[PDB]
DNA sequence: CGGGATGCGTC
DNA sequence: GTCGGACTG
DNA sequence: GCCAGTCCGACGACGCATCCCG
């Protein structure tokens, strides 16, 4: 009984097809609804609708599928390649599977969507090249050429359809979307929802043990923007540098999820299940919400960003990971997201004592009036520290939504920055594609007097002026001046960009600098001297 | 047996 | 993490 | 026209795991 129409990968396709044929998100929700409703699997198609949400990890990309199947194909993998500037990897799949007097597409589609997701299963327990080619050729050995392309594109995460989670849900059920943000798993939404469905002839509540979309924090680029987005007042934390954790604890066992929400690797975490029980006296079960750093035990100061793997957590003799809980979500069997943030911070204080070094409370200063705010700012910007997390008092706890603010010097107006020389490009995939939608940006140096790399750069500039950048510069096409002023959060330091090893956290392009060209940008030594400061 | 590719996941 | 560009009410 | 609240895609540096293939 998985033999109906509904099931099939042509009817999915069909599905996949309107919807991206369709603009408004509204009539997108709306085709999906019906077609759950008229016409069949539920589970199955709503998971394939979404292979962004609910990922599961195939080793494959781009590089990896092209040589797979160039393999199949009998067809030479170079020309696959320059089809990959087109930056679609199944299209460029479908149209090098008619070609092939050798591995012909099948005669028509015969597949029923558990065979893809039962698939998908075996392909993602592949790791050697040899069983994936195999498996490939297995389901790709069935394949209307039309159903290939769909299936790599589940393979890729991406449907290329422009409904995400929000829209797939909604025609699940008027609160699929909140519910699924408050307890992130798909089966059991949908389980619940046909448990309701079942009786004619959806309430949102956290589940202890399943993890909640975590709460998120809005750029915010002045304290005029802050002061109005808390009415209330606000508390001031520092914004932890480290990898957002939200711990789960039922009895004694424990569960980590990360921002993605998914487990985090053990190596930073298997140690807290022995602080936490003391950290909280008679606290059986509870959900919360906070940052995990390694910090130098012998100062007491938090060490920066990289230092949290495996390798690197092994170089220091003084140090072990330590969490910083700002948040408290659920408690011995009772959810607290209604509360307001400052009842819940209330909680904490009155529930948890802090252990040296492994679990300690945020350092949350009240907020209430500008200047005080616009001092804190100053303040904290002045020994490195990241930035500020400021959340209205009166706040309740709402998942996956963008509530919080976050302030760091890069965004009023003080931003780390460098007017650097454009070299080369890369193709962009997708929407931008067979472009140079990327660039490689980098330094002159007097030194061996060659030219320098620092980061690549694809952010800045929009849709219009990406199209006629795609004429004002020159073609360095060999894949085997013109300056623009980059910024970004800091300036990194590691041995892979060949300016001494220096780079940019999260490089972004603001100005568009029509003055410098060449030798008034800057150089190595320069640069080395900029990075230098910052310390 | 060890460098090179490719991919993953954290900001 | 970043950014630019959408659809919604 | 305009908003703000939110999605959606198309992307960076780093640190790391695993498989390849000579």
């Amino acid at each position: 009984h998985m033999r109906h129409k509904d099931c099939l990968l042509r009817e999915f396709r069909k599905l996949c097809a309107m919807v991206a044929d369709n603009p408004s998100y509204n009539t997108k929700t709306q085709i999906i609804q019906d077609f759950l409703r008229k016409g069949g699997d539920v589970y199955l198609t709503v998971k394939l609708l979404l292979p962004g949400v609910i990922k599961t990890v195939y080793n494959l990309n781009d590089k990896q599928i092209v040589k797979l199947f160039s393999r199949i194909f009998n067809c030479n993998p170079d020309d696959m390649a320059r089809d990959l500037e087109q930056g679609d990897v199944s299209e460029t799949i479908r149209v090098f599977f008619e070609q092939s007097k050798s591995f012909p597409p099948a005669a028509k589609s015969l597949l029923t969507i558990q065979e893809v997701d039962e698939f998908l299963l075996r392909l993602s327990k592949l790791t050697k090249e040899d069983e994936q080619q195999q498996a490939l050729q297995d389901i790709a050995s069935r394949c209307t050429a039309n159903d290939l392309k769909c299936i790599i594109r589940l393979i890729k995460h991406d449907l290329k359809m422009n409904s995400g989670a929000k829209h797939v849900l909604d025609a699940l059920d008027p609160n699929a979307y909140e519910a699924f943000k408050a307890s992130r798993n798909l089966q059991d939404v949908v389980e619940r929802v046909l448990h309701n469905a079942q009786e004619v002839e959806l309430s949102v509540q956290a589940s202890l043990m399943t993890p909640v979309q975590p709460m998120l924090a809005e750029a915010c680029k002045s304290v005029e923007y802050a002061m109005k987005k808390c009415p209330n007042g606000m508390f001031s934390e520092i914004k932890y540098d480290g990898e957002r954790v939200q711990v789960h604890k039922n009895g004694d066992h424990f569960s980590y999820f990360s921002r993605s929400l998914k487990p985090v690797l053990p190596h930073k975490v298997a140690h807290f299940k022995d602080y936490i029980p003391q950290a909280f006296p008679g606290g059986h079960s509870m959900i919360l919400d906070s940052e995990v750093l390694l910090i130098d035990n012998k100062t007491g100061k938090p060490l920066p960003f990289g230092t949290l793997g495996v390798h690197k957590k092994a170089a220091f003799q003084d140090a072990n990971v330590c969490l910083f809980v700002f948040d408290c979500i659920y408690f011995n069997d009772v959810s607290l997201m209604d509360r307001p943030l400052c009842e819940r911070r209330k909680f904490l204080h009155d529930n948890m004592v802090e252990i040296p070094n492994r679990i300690m409370f945020s350092e949350m200063k009240r907020v209430t009036k500008a200047l005080d705010l616009a001092d804190m700012i100053t303040r904290v910007i002045q020994e490195g520290l990241e930035g500020l997390v400021l959340k209205d008092v009166k706040g309740t706890y709402e998942p996956g939504k963008r509530h919080w603010l976050k302030v760091k010097k890069d965004y009023l107006n003080m931003a780390d920055t460098a007017d650097l020389v454009v070299l080369g490009a890369f193709y962009g995939q997708g929407s931008k594609g067979g472009m140079m939608s990327i660039f490689l940006m980098g330094c002159y140096d007097p030194g061996s007097q060659k030219w320098c790399t620092v980061t690549k750069c694809a952010g800045g500039h929009d849709d219009a002026t990406l199209a006629r950048l795609q004429n004002e510069l020159d073609m360095v096409k060999i894949s085997k001046a013109a300056v623009w002023e980059i910024t970004g959060a800091e300036f990194s330091k590691s041995e892979a960009h060949t300016a001494d090893g220096i780079s940019i956290r999260f490089p972004r392009c603001t100005r568009i600098r029509d003055d410098k060209d060449w030798k008034s940008a800057t150089n190595l030594p320069q640069l080395k001297e900029l990075y230098q400061l910052s310390k």
